[PDB]
């Protein structure tokens, strides 16, 4: 089973990934995890992070440019992801493809039915062949540009409400991991 944990920065995603891992293992299930972006391993990731800090000219001015780099990062790990899905009962990703839909849409003042979010699907799932997650779990918290961060949180909620790329659950900071693991299990 492939699960992606999503949300804005400071939502506490990694804490949830770890809480979920423990719960799945307590339930008898093997777990492996990966985090995106793969800063330090992916040149595309690194150039993207670097662009957001003003390097690489006018690169960061293009939403689709940044989205492409982050996509290329994930596409590089496609064989790793498919390997974990064979080796383990549950693979949890700290960020996945929906990060690209939410952050790009938000920046472009588009909604989840908009062009960018659709493009992301065409590019990452169809073209680049990234597997669709069985579940995407949005961690939605009150407080993690802040208007952009809150707009991203909202668009996330909209991907969840529309079942973008598959089934979602939306959860809070205090969700019970044992109960969440039971809901996610096949
Ligand atoms: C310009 C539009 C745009 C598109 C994006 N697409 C992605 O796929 C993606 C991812 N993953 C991110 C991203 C990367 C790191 C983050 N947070 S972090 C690890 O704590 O630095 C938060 C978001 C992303 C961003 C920031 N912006
Ligand atoms: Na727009």
């Amino acid at each position: 089973m492939l699960i992606a944990i999503e949300g804005v920065d400071g939502a506490g995603k990694r804490t949830l990934v770890e809480k979920l891992s423990g719960a799945f293992r307590a339930a008898g299930r093997s777990v492996a995890t990966l985090a995106f972006p793969r800063y330090g391993q992916s040149v595309a990731a690194d150039i993207a992070a670097e662009a957001l800090h003003g390097e690489h000219g006018d690169l960061a001015s293009s939403v689709y440019a940044m989205a492409t780099l982050f996509a290329l990062d994930r596409a590089g790990a496609v064989h790793t992801i498919q390997g974990l899905c064979r080796g383990y009962d549950v693979v949890i990703l700290d960020r996945y493809v929906a990060s690209n839909a939410a952050y790009s849409a938000a920046r472009l003042h588009e909604n989840a039915a908009g062009k960018a979010a659709a493009w992301v699907q065409r590019i990452e799932f169809a073209r680049l062949g990234l597997p669709k997650p069985d579940w995407q779990v949005l961690l939605a918290v009150s407080a993690e540009d802040a208007e952009l961060q809150q707009r991203t949180g909202a668009v996330y909620a909209e991907l969840a409400a529309q079942g973008w790329g598959g089934r979602w659950l939306v959860v809070g900071a205090d969700v019970d991991p044992g109960r969440l693991a039971a809901t996610l299990a096949p």
